[PDB]
């Protein structure tokens, strides 16, 4: 027993072990597209994933992470609101029990079927563990998923999920190209926030893409076959692993586009 997304250990409970849950820069938030400020001074995002090296896929009991070799500058995010260089460590998703919910960020209160998080750490801090302890330690690129046409670049991920059904299971996952998960446009909103799960540390520059990607009904259905539990423990489907929108408080969301 620990934090999760159930009746008894879900988002409304987290503050009791992680008091920063009620902090001043918590994520996710609703993106009010009409209050967001266009900043013509924001640089284009630079996503350089051509040399990415995926290693493994892991069911951690809260989601599944596709992990990368982050020991060199092989897959990096720069530009936009960011100073310096951020290294890709892993990506994961949050999703719903139904197509009408699943995203963590919302857009004018709209919820998408899922949300992809590509997690990067600021190389000036040397590694991920040190980066999460810093106010500008992480840059998370968030991408919304809507149900429609299939995303061919997602299919290799979908097909390996059968081998990591339960908490603690991992599988080799090499040569996966995260460029296949991106939409056409790199137009984005950006704001200062936090990890959306415990420990909820306020270490994230959020960069959320305006353009969702489309995935098929069958692709998201396969996410919903995963389990929160370990093998041989009672089966609970890994669904609705999203935190709802948190108060914006003293924050402005910026937009890269008019
Ligand atoms: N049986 C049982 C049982 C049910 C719920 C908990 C629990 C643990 C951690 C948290 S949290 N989210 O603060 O970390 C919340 C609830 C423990 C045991
Ligand atoms: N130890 C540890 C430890 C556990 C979990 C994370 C984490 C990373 C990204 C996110 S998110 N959903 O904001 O992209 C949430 C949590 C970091 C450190
Ligand atoms: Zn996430």
């Amino acid at each position: 027993h620990h934090w999760g997304y159930g009746k008894h250990n879900g988002p409304e409970h987290w503050h009791k072990d992680f008091p920063i849950a009620k902090g001043e820069r918590q994520s996710p938030v609703d993106i009010d597209t009409h209050t967001a400020k266009y900043d013509p001074s924001l640089k284009p995002l630079s996503v350089s994933y051509d040399q990415a090296t995926s290693l493994r896929i892991l069911n951690n009991g809260h989601a599944f992470n596709v992990e990368f070799d982050d020991s060199q500058d092989k897959a990096v995010l720069k530009g936009g609101p960011l100073d310096g260089t951020y290294r890709l460590i892993q990506f994961h998703f949050h999703w719903g029990s139904l197509d009408g919910q699943g995203s963590e960020h919302t857009v004018d209160k709209k919820k998408y079927a899922a949300e992809l998080h590509l997690v990067h750490w600021n190389t000036k801090y040397g590694d991920f563990g040190k980066a999460v302890q810093q106010p500008d330690g992480l840059a998370v690129l968030g991408i919304f998923l809507k149900v429609g046409s299939a995303k061919p670049g997602l299919q290799k991920v979908v097909d390996v999920l059968d081998s990591i059904k339960t908490k603690g299971k991992s599988a080799d996952f090499t040569n996966f190209d995260p460029r296949g998960l991106l939409p056409e446009s790199l137009d984005y909103w950006t704001y200062p926030g936090s990890l959306t799960t415990p420990p909820l540390l306020e270490c994230v520059t959020w960069i959320v893409l305006k353009e969702p990607i489309s995935v098929s009904s069958e692709q998201v259905l396969k996410f919903r076959k995963l389990n929160f539990n370990g093998e041989g423990e009672p089966e609970e489907l890994m669904v609705d692993n999203w935190r709802p929108a948190q108060p914006l408080k003293n924050r402005q969301i910026k937009a890269s586009f008019k």
